[PDB]
């Protein structure tokens, strides 16, 4: 459902976004540490702007800069529920848990669910881990694979399971086109 470009550089990232826009991709996302870079992604056809911050102080300023800019949909990646609560404040629409540890990740999800966070997302290589994140209150299940053929099967399994919203992270529009085909 959501195709997430993980760019090598500005130029290559924009080329993938443009190719997904050309393909007729429905919901395109782009990951960067920088509001300025994200603004050039939104132009090329990205619907979701994902802040992946160096540190939390720096991350929240990029969210306030995209909020001032009038970005349609802002997402924030963090290991911590506490950082994501404050990311939401500055106007992050989607709070993305990128955990060190499965056990810890799911507790981050439960904590956000208690606080009544707007939209919760969870990144994992594993459909089985994402099923459990969903149980704990994740709305968006993000497949971040170790390899392509393996990634696309995890998408097909989350489709069979019945996920609200499936996302996939790739460097490659070619990979993202097949992930969309898979659900």
């Amino acid at each position: 459902d959501i195709l997430i470009v993980n760019p090598d550089d500005f130029e290559k990232g924009v080329e993938e976004v443009k190719e997904l826009k050309r393909h007729g991709a429905k919901i395109i996302a782009y990951i960067s540490k920088s509001a300025e870079e994200l603004k050039k992604a939104e132009k090329a056809g990205a619907d979701i702007l994902i802040v992946n911050p160096d540190d939390f102080e720096k991350g929240v300023e990029e969210v306030k800069e995209l909020k001032r800019h009038g970005a349609k949909i802002i997402a924030y990646i963090s290991k911590s529920a506490e950082e994501l609560k404050k990311a939401e404040k500055a106007g992050a629409d989607i709070l993305i848990v990128n955990p060190d540890d499965f056990e810890k990740g799911v507790e981050e999800v439960k904590e956000l669910k208690r606080h009544g966070a707007k939209i919760i997302a969870y990144i994992s290589k594993s459909a089985e881990e994402l099923k459990k994140a969903e149980k704990a209150g994740a709305d968006i299940l993000i497949v971040n694979p170790d390899d392509f053929e393996k990634g696309v099967e995890e998408v097909k399994e989350l489709k069979r399971h019945g996920a609200k919203i499936i996302a996939y992270i790739s460097k490659s529009a070619e990979e993202l086109k097949k992930a969309e085909k898979a659900g």
